[PDB]
Parts: structure tokens; sequence; C-alpha cells
């Protein structure tokens, strides 16, 4: 009955705290995008600080640089591993040219993963799907069917799409104490070879249910959350697509009917209308 | 009876209408290939924009360039950040070179992003599969068994390719106003290891189906479309590829027969003939 | 019982011949190694035609080249979009460096693309496994199993794997002219989570199989031929990987039992032996 | 009862030994990241080493450079086909600019090359998903289950994960020797839409499953093996991991039960504790 503190939010995410360079790549595409063009950036200017110090680490080897100056060194560096190549600070000797061309292979090596990253990044796409701000338990076809809508907000569509509805709520064991269990509801369809416009996902609840006889009591009290995962191929990114979302018993409207989405145009032409997309009918008895 | 509108095209695409920068990736690799060849085309006017106002910024730090003409630090820029370097327009001081390094690192940087969109854009392939121009409702094995066809247009072969027959039509609901139904046709083989030549795709028409018993008619009234939804993995590019397409109870021959698309060579090996891919036999009667 | 023509060979390639730029990226990934750096080195040199052909479109803008020669104009034409720009050859006025950034422009695009393909042409990996020369039927736990075995040629696994056996045999229609069946075979695993060393798929031929009661003799008539349809996962190239091999009643030897392939080692140590992999055991009766 | 040699270590890896340029793509990306450096660095001294040796082949073609000496014309080759082109050493005549137009050519191929396998051998990510140290067979909701568990160590989460158990163990053939049978174990839940924290995966042990009745010893004697098969999509990397393990007679705990890693922390926010991954409750009796 009682107010309680949610194990999900509304985006699907968790609120447990886990206990604990040593995982590089995933950090490296985990970081916020401006630490990675710091990370990157800094490193950059390291080598050129260590070719600037080898040029200088053996004698004035670079012709138009002043003698034991690093900063000469270093811009000849950057110079040398972007391959400017201007021709005032150039090279004398077989040494200096062999670190020349090493430096260059870094530089070139230096690129290829620098772009390696800056793709892999790049190449996470969201799928802009919406998730309907409530759900509701309401009959159909007679059966209590808990139900979920979701959209797709591109003109692109993203195929063999599909979505889980999976009930999580504390339950005592057979023996021991109380656990979360992860139930994986059934859907009348979770599959589905195509999806651009709108999905109403539905549960029907019947005798094998795990919300069967459920009431909004005995689910607050189950301490009941609900999340729905979808996935699929947009067809946009021609590419995997995921989303997350999270709903509580608070949010279940019993009773509710998603109402219809689809409009007429004014042109006659019939089109999608996201403005009821979250607009729940309830049927309100006297007093 | 009569004509109606088309919900969806022969290419398989909505004529409804959605209703509603925010969404970057998806418009960058969603627009045509001049608009893309044009942001393009426009951020690097901007940047060296932006850098030869820098050097401009500070005193006349370039050599051979003309004092405060933008122009100058401009080109300069360009040659800077594509490195270039021909070595009359160059740099001076301290401050010009940090900045030519920071050019570098971004026109680096630049090319690097340039090239994971060019080639993302780049990566979507078309599966080169052909659909059938009608369907059939025709007798096999003794059920009426709605049908149609595609073929694979390149040599290269698809691997566990696999398609959805999904009839479309309006139908009451048990309660409240009338509603266009998913039904997903049950077929004989969905799934197919390999693909290379032809395909007849068939839904049997049993107690079960949808379509059990409907008639054009019935079938016109309902006003019920059909939807290929084929997709596989196209060996000839090591991916994933899909098509669309729909039909209409117009396009429905009733009683017709897909004509054998397999030919002799005069030589006498044997081949596919693509022209009879949208020949169907049909049985008149008299008068 | 008489020898016949292969419609697939041994690669479990195909001797059909269909019947037909319209297709680039196909064209691009699927022509021979040859052709394409030859495609690519004939572009990039068109390219500089056309811009040596510019910068004396208008007068002699770039100092150092002789006037109306096209040649000065071409080698300069590549020094200035392959970003080398030593100094000699070297423009001169507005028009001149507007050019010269937009070849830079062009060339960075020119990489990045000439880069694309020739990444996407080079990952498309083997699966380095190998197939049977021959098949067995031969009973197994008291049911005739017709099985066929094949193996990993890597250290590195492949994963989530699967195989099809799929018999091809011209078959009289219930009304009609005869038409080669596609009878998907049942498999006692088709799937395994995990492959490395070796793997002997079979199909139990009880009533429900095609090739239930089927001989040599009538399998012979029915023209029959199998197809085996590997697909899998390399951990290897942490990338998906595919297969085919065909077999045809030559090939079948029955009562045939395939080798153990598995060896101890001289250390001791167990290992795998592919000296074995074809070797197939069969019973002689007296005369 | 006796200890026997491992056939899988705990990294799920094996201990057959297989008996056998060839295969250069899997060669490449299969090799040490200092293989690679390596033979990178290699390739790219040859090269200059065939053009420095290009540009002797002809007359003293490149100016600045000394007659005959091949230092000149291999440095000189890095600083072509790097694209840096200082301009000190420089050529002369149509051939040499026709060389240095293909050598830049190729260092531009080169690169786009050199990149392409510096990525994919990038992209091959690991799934940080931990593994029991034991397992448990212990009765749950009154049936004798083997149990073991899992957990996602990055904050990060795994979708559609899915896990096979796959008994492996010596079984004598209804005629012949004796082979080890890949038994796939059925699971209460093979397939988990999404996996963040910690997963007990089990085999309830019914009449239908391989080690029905099996004891330590006739498991011991039956010489089985166990193997954790791993895989899901990762949702940091936006890609595909997996993670293989493996367990022997030795490390079930029989009437084990892991303990509840779930925890409490001060200020009252849930938690994930990791030190109690590998903790598992026994029942002691008398003596
Ligand atoms: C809602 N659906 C999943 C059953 C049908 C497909 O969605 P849509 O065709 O309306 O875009
Ligand atoms: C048509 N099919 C899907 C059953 C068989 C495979 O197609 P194909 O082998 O003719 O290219
Ligand atoms: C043969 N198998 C497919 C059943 C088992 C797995 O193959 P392998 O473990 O011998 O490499
Ligand atoms: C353990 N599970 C696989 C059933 C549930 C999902 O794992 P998790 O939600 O605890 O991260
Ligand atoms: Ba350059
Ligand atoms: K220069
Ligand atoms: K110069
Ligand atoms: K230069």
């Amino acid at each position: 009955p009682a107010r309680k503190p949610r194990i999900l939010n509304s985006d699907g995410s968790s609120n447990i705290t886990r206990l604990g360079l040593d995982d590089h790549y995933h950090d490296l595409l985990t970081v916020s995008w401006p630490v990675f063009i710091t990370l990157i950036t800094g490193l950059y200017l390291v080598t050129n600080a260590l070719f600037a110090l080898a040029y200088l680490a053996c004698g004035d080897v670079i012709e138009n640089a002043r003698p034991g100056s690093f900063t000469d060194a270093f811009f000849f560096s950057v110079q040398t591993m972007a391959t400017i190549g201007y021709g005032k600070l150039i090279p004398i000797g077989p040494l200096a040219n062999t670190l020349v061309t090493l430096e260059a292979l870094c530089g070139m090596l230096g690129l290829a993963v620098a772009a390696s990253l800056i793709y892999a990044r790049f190449t996470r796409p969201t799928a802009g799907v919406l998730f309907s701000s409530r759900m509701v338990i309401s009959d159909f076809e007679g059966k209590p069917t808990l139900m979920m809508r979701l959209a797709n907000l591109r003109i692109e569509a993203i195929i063999e799409a599909d979505v889980h509805l999976v009930l999580v709520r504390s339950e005592i064991s057979q023996e021991g104490m109380v656990f979360r269990r992860f139930h994986d509801l059934t859907l009348t369809r979770s599959r589905s070879p195509i999806f651009s416009l709108s999905w109403t996902v539905m549960h029907p609840i019947d005798h094998h249910s795990p919300i069967y006889g459920e009431t909004d009591e005995t689910l607050r009290n189950s301490h009941s959350e609900f999340l729905v995962l979808f996935t699929g191929h947009h067809e946009a990114f021609a590419q995997n697509v995921h989303a997350r979302h999270a709903y509580s018993c608070d949010e279940i409207i019993w009773g509710g009917h998603f109402v219809d989405v689809f409009t007429t145009l004014p042109d006659g032409r019939r089109a999608l209308d996201l403005g009821k997309f979250h607009e729940i009918a309830q049927h309100h008895h006297h007093h």
C-alpha cells in the first residue's frame, strides 16, 4: 500500500551500486566525449614530447632549429608526424631521417587507431523508440490483459523488432529469505517483422500469469515493477538498436485503454498523431 | 467491391503521415548524397574560417601572408589542416606553431570522422531481391494456398534468408471501433538456409488462416493488403540485407499458377529464366 | 542407375546459368583484387587529369609549371591531392588556392572511401571448416542414419555454429511436371554452442524422412544430391563465417562408419588427427 | 574416484593438440600485438626499399640526393609515401613524377589497409563476465539442481544474453569403443533479455537429465566435465561478446548453496557485493 523506493528508473536503469586501464577498450568507448578528445589530444602531445626528446637525444640533427631547444624539436615533431613537412624545420644525417620515418610510421598508426575508436564510439545509435508513460490493465477479448505501447519516432523503420515484458518483484523462496524474481511475461506478439509506427504490447493475464489475481495492493506489496526490453534492427542505420523503460505500480491505470493514435488529415490522407500516445481512456463510476 | 486507397505502396512503404539536429546521427546517414557532400564541404570551410580567424586574432604570425588579410590566413588554414605544407605560407613564433599543431590535430580528427560516416552510409546494401508482380491463390496439394515468389538478382547467394507474409485488413473489435489487424500468416517454409535463384513462398489456407473462406469480395471489403518482409545475410557483402513489397486485392490472381522459370539452354546446360518470373498460368472456362 | 550431371559442385556452387554500374556496391566488392586496384588506380588518374585540366582552364595559375603544359598541372595535381606539397609547384592568386582546397577536400574524401571498400572487401573471412569427402548411411543406435562430418581447421573456435542437411531431388508433383524438391533434413544436433575440433552431423532415417526406404538406386533415380550449409560466428575474427559443400549418390558409402580422428601423442597428451578425417570403415562380406 | 587429467581448463580452453600465409587474414588478426607492429613496420621498409630502388633503377631522378646512393632514395621514399614532402629531396623529369604518384597511391592504399586490420584487431571485446569458482548440486524447489553463477563486471549491461551448460563425459557406445558425449543440459532460463548484475544458471536434475542419479563417484568415473558457454550483445560496445569457463568433479560442491551477493549500503541504498560471488553455503552434519 505504502510508497517505496524505485529499483529501476523510468529509463530502465538500475539503482544498485556495485562494489569494486584494467579495462581500456570499454573505458575508452565508455567515456564522455570531452574526456576522449582530451585523452587523445594528450597522447598526441606526449609522443611529440618524446620525439622532440629523441632528435635532441642525439646532436642538433634538424636544420633551422636552435640547439638544445626542446621547443623546436617539438613543433618539428608535430610537422613530421602530421605529414605537413613545410621545409624549414628539416632533418640532417642518416639518423634524423630514420627517426622521421619512424615517427611517420607512428603518426600513421596514430590516426588509423584514433579513427577506429572515433568510429566505434560513433556507430552506437539510439532506436528513437518512444514508450508510453503508463501501462494499463484492461479486459481485452474477455481476459484481463496488461499492456503498454511504444512508437517509432523516425521515418525509417525497424525490422524483426521484438520486446519483452519482465515483471520484477520480491517473492519468498520455498525455503530461506526473500528475493526478487525475474518473471518474463508471455506476450500475444513478442516479435514483429517490421515496426514503423505504433505497437501495443500486451500480456494476457491467465491462470499461468505471475500477475494472475494480483491486485494493485498485492502488487504494491510484492513491490512489483515492470521492465520493457525493446530491441531490433534499424533500417535507417542498417544496424541494431535497443531501448529500455520501467513502470511501477503507481503507473498502471487499471481499466485503462490506450487511445487510438491514428488520425485523418484535413487533406483526408491518414496519419499518426503522437499527441494521443500517452492518452488513456478510463471509465468513471458514480460518486 | 469498390476501389480503395493504398495503405502501402508496391515498395512496401507507408502512406501515413506522422506528426512532429535533435537526431544528428540518423539525420546524417539519412540525407541525400548531395546534401552530405554539402554539409561536410561546409564544415570544412567554417573551421578554416575559424583558424584563419585565429592566426589573425593574434598578430601577423604566419610568414608570407599579408597582414590582416583573412584570405591568406584561410588558404594557409586549408594547407595546414590538410597537411600539404608547401613551405611558402609558414608559421612564426611559439603561438603560431601551437595553433598549427591544434589544427593538424583537428584536421586528423576531421578525416577520421568524415570517413566513419562516409563508410556507414556506404555499408547499407540492397538485397537485389525481386518480388513477383502479383500473387496467386491456387489449390496446392489439395488446399487453397496463397502464394507469391521472389528471386535473387545477384550471382552471389543469400544465406539463412527468411520471409514473412503479413495480411493487413480492417476488422471490427470485440468492442469499439474498427482497426486494421496485423495478421502474420503461417508459411510452409518461412526459413531458407540458402537462397540464390527463386523461391515460391506460400501460405496454405486452412481453418486457422485469417483468409479462410475469404473471397475476393470479402477481401476487398476487409480492405485487405499483404506485405512481404524478406530478410537475410548476403554472401556477397558478408552482411545483412532486406526488402519489402506490397500486394493488393486487385493483384491476387485466383486460380493462378506461377510458371516454371527454369529453362534448358541450347548448350543443354540448365539455367534460370527471369522472363517467366511474373507469368501466371490461369485456366479459362467457357463463355 | 546411370551416371548424371551434377547440379551442385563439391564446393556447394551452382551450375545454373541465370539470364540477364546498375549494381555498383555489389560489383565493387565482387570484383577480382586486380580489377579493383585497377578501377581505383584509374579514378585517381582521371581526377588529377580533371584538376590539372582545371588549373589550365584558368590562366597559368601555378608557379614553376610551364604554361599550357597539362603535364605540369597533372603532377602538381597528384601533389596537391595527396597532400605532399613539396613547395616547387605552388599556387598563385585566390582562384588557384580555392581549387587546391577543393582538391584537398576530395583527396580526403577519396581516401575515406577508398578505405571503406578496402576494408569491406577485407572483412569477409572464410570459416576454414573442412567437410568430409563422402557421407555414410549406417545404423546408429538401431536406426539407419545418414551422416557426414566437418572439422575446424583453425586453433580459434567457432561459436553458436549450426548446419543444415538439405536433400535435393526431382519429384513428380501431385499434378503437373517434375520439380526438384528442397527437403531440409532433420538432424540430431542442428546447433552447437561451440565448435573447435570435429563434428559428425547426422540425420536419422525414420518414417518421416524423405530418404526413408530410399536405396542407392531409388536415390540415383530421384537424382538426389545433398548440400551442407554450415554457418557460425568465428571467435578468431569476432565475426560470422560460412561454408558449403555438396555430395552425390556416388559419394555415400552405405554401411560406412567414420573413423575416430582422435589420437594419443607419444607424450601421452591427446590430440586430433585430421589424417583420418576422410577414412570410412566398411564391412566386407564373402566373395 | 582417482584424479584425472583435465580436458578443458578453467578458461574453457582445450588440451587437444591438432596435427598440421596459407591463412593470412586469420594469421594477421591472430598474432600477438608486437608481431603485428613488426610485420607492418617491416612491409613499410621493404616498399621504400623497393621505390628507393626504383628511382635509382632510372638515372639520378631526384634532386638533392647523391647519385647511386640508395640511402637518399630510401628516405626520400618515406617522405614521398608518407606525404610529408619537405621540399629538399624532390623529383625531376616526367618519369620521377610518375613513380611518385604511384608511391603516393600505394602509401594511401597502405594506410587504408593498415587501418582496416588496426581496427579489426581492435573491435574484438571481452564480455567482462565473471564465472563462479565452483558449481553446486543442491535441492531447489524439491529437485536436485546443478547450478553455477556468473556476474557482469561492467556498469554497462549485456542484452539478449544466453548461456549453455554442456556436460562432457566418456560413454560406451551401443557398439564399439568409448567416446566423450556432448550433452547439452536443459536450463530453467537459457535466455535473458538483459543482464547487468548476477545470474544463477541452473539445470534441474530430472529423469531426462544426463546426470540423473549420477553421484560424485559415477561422475568422476564417467570423467565428466562441464562447460559454460556464455554469449550476448554488450550494450557498452554495441556489439557481441562471449566467455567460456570449465568445471570439474572436484569443483562441484554437493548440497552447496550460492550465497546472496546483494548487500545494503550504510546509506541504505542497495548494492551488489562481488565479495560473496564465490561463497557457497554448505550444511555440516555431526562428526
Ligand atoms: C504493431 N505491430 C507490431 C503489430 C504491427 C507493426 O507496427 P506498424 O506496421 O504499425 O509500424
Ligand atoms: C526455394 N527455396 C527457398 C526453398 C530453396 C532455395 O532457393 P534456391 O536453392 O533455388 O536458390
Ligand atoms: C561435435 N559437437 C558439435 C557435438 C561438439 C563440439 O565440437 P568440439 O567440442 O569437438 O570442437
Ligand atoms: C539473473 N537473470 C538473468 C535472471 C536476471 C537478469 O540479471 P540482472 O537483472 O540481475 O542483471
Ligand atoms: Ba600530408
Ligand atoms: K613542403
Ligand atoms: K620549400
Ligand atoms: K609538404
